[PDB]
């Protein structure tokens, strides 16, 4: 029934789709861009994880990123963005999470991820130009789940697979 898991790997996935990702080690999980006015990329911070300076492979070069995980036991996953090519990337939306699952979709002129605290999950979403044509680059194995099946990838970022 679950589509996958698929390897890592750069594509275009569908509008309207989930990309369940489940990564094993901290770090970038999943990126994409636009090119112009977006770039995302989604990092996993380990639990229990005082402010320090790290650096990250952001679209192929080194970043430096100031990260914190308040959480004595679950991880976070961190959207770090920047809106033009040259800017600074800024942080948002944190999912602190047991289960280590993460998903992100294109819709509605938007990127959605998953949002909040395991088990009780929401989404947010950031404005992108030419949405329907981002490519995503996962970093780990992934699922594919249509959003007419959202409750579906809710319950596995809630619970796990
Ligand atoms: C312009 O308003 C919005 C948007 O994109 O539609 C509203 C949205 O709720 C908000 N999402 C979050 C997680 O904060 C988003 C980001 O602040 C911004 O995209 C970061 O670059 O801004």
């Amino acid at each position: 029934v679950l589509d996958g898991p698929y390897q890592p790997t750069t594509f275009n996935p569908p509008v309207d789709y989930w990309m369940l990702l489940a990564p094993t080690a901290a770090g970038v999980v999943v990126e994409g861009t636009n090119n112009t006015d977006r770039w995302l990329a989604t990092i996993l911070v380990e639990p229990n994880v005082t402010s320090e300076t790290r650096s990250y492979t952001l679209f192929g070069t080194q970043e430096q990123i100031t990260i914190a995980n308040a959480s004595q036991t679950q991880w976070k996953f961190i959207d770090v963005v920047k809106t033009t090519q040259n800017g600074s990337y800024s942080q948002y939306g944190p999912l602190q999470s047991t289960p280590k699952l993460y998903a992100v979709m294109k819709h509605n002129g938007k990127i959605y991820t998953y949002n909040g605290e395991t088990p009780n999950v929401t989404t947010k979403y950031y404005s992108t130009t030419n949405y329907d044509s981002v490519n995503m680059t996962a970093f780990c194995d992934f699922y594919i789940i249509p959003r007419e099946e959202e409750s579906t990838c809710t319950e596995y970022i809630n619970n796990g697979l």
